[PDB]
């Protein structure tokens, strides 16, 4: 159906920048909103409402340029704002390598019913954050699988 | 001033902003903005992105050997319509002759459309527009706004 194949494609179009941003190591954060609103999240970040495409998605996280510090929040198949603030855990329980980046996912995630998806600026390994935990080192099968079951 | 008035002003400082930026660091940048000649046979050949306008969006769509920054980003009212577009290129004998294919396509797209066309030069940071098949060269930040303020 329509609602089915643009969901298809809207996790075709992750996919594939996460895919391209994981090889270069580039540091991403990328939350979907599901059913408890984020709308106090999206309004600290740069209104944008557009289509998603893998390749808005690698533009905005592109190092030092303005869009990149902060997460992208995704709502109703459509990138709703990037540079976005999203909570910082203070979770004892996170791998005590990881950063800012996946404190933030994983705040965010204790407060909302969200999933959200990081990729490591060190290592380009790429995370999930939901329900509190952080899903670490997943392959591309496994995201995809997530993102099917979410 | 109406809220359509107050809308025009923010994606003119947008724009300008975003202009100034790309000009100062010799991004190249192409960036039409539609008018009363409808574009869609251009916007559809792009990625679309039916945005809302922001100097941080134009700033992140051009920065060089990223997936959007090679074609036009075509501007609908106060929407990025789409990014990546192409537009035809122009065989006009005014195209000063060092000058690449950003600027022959600015001037392309002007000769069949009422559009503005502003282009940054990635060689020298030169600001230029496209308007009505004739391009105008060396813009300084006030003279862009003065025209794009009087494009209304
Ligand atoms: C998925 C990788 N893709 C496809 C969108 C990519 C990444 C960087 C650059 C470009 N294309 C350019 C620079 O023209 C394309
Ligand atoms: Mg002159």
């Amino acid at each position: 159906t329509p609602v089915e194949e643009a969901q298809q494609k809207t996790i075709e179009a992750i996919t594939k920048a996460i895919n391209y941003m994981a090889k270069r190591r580039i540091g991403a954060l990328l939350t979907i909103e599901r059913d408890t609103g984020m709308g106090d999240y999206i309004e600290t970040g740069i209104p944008l409402n557009a289509k998603v495409s893998s390749e808005l998605l690698i533009n905005i996280f592109i190092p030092n340029t303005p869009l990149h510090d902060g997460a992208v929040i995704m709502k109703n198949n459509e990138i709703a704002a990037a540079a976005c603030y999203l909570p910082l855990s203070e979770s004892p329980f996170i791998s005590k390598e990881l950063g800012t980046r996946h404190r933030a996912a994983v705040g965010i995630s204790e407060v909302t019913d969200s999933l959200t998806i990081i990729v490591s600026e060190e290592t380009g390994g790429v995370s999930v954050a939901k329900n509190g935990d952080l899903h670490r080192e997943l392959t591309e099968e496994a995201l995809k699988e997530m993102l099917e079951a979410e």
